[PDB]
């Protein structure tokens, strides 16, 4: 039902900051806090890795052991949006970058297989 749609993608220089939006639409029947959302990535190269993500009940963060520290997820509830403000990124960092959401909730870092919606991601690249 919802669709999710990333955007923010680009490239930026390594040292720098990058933030990413994620807009979810659809199931308007649905409160969109009922979600619990996360950014996933996949390097070239690398499989899908989970980067961060916020569980409904709770508002509970977690975090990639990499990005811990440097990237803060948030959302916007009244925009239906998810945000991934990024910092000391490294080339490391390059990658298509996917936001998921799922009604349902984790308590640790979640893998991909804990969410139903997906977007088509945004590209990163750090150089």
């Amino acid at each position: 039902q919802v669709q999710l749609v990333e955007s923010g993608g680009g490239l930026v220089q390594p040292g720098g900051s990058l933030r990413l939006s994620c807009a979810a639409s659809g199931g308007s029947e649905y409160s969109y806090s009922t979600f619990s959302l996360g950014w996933f990535r996949q390097a070239p190269g690398q499989g899908l890795e989970a980067v961060a993500a916020i569980a409904s009940m709770g508002g509970l963060t977690y975090y990639a052991d990499s990005v811990k520290g440097r990237f803060t997820i948030s959302r916007d509830n009244s925009k239906n949006t998810l945000y991934l403000q990024m910092n000391s990124l490294r080339a490391e960092d390059t990658a298509v970058y996917y936001c998921a959401a799922v009604r349902g909730y984790f308590m640790r870092l979640p893998s991909s297989h804990n969410f139903r919606y997906w977007g088509q991601g945004t590209l990163v690249t750090v150089s």
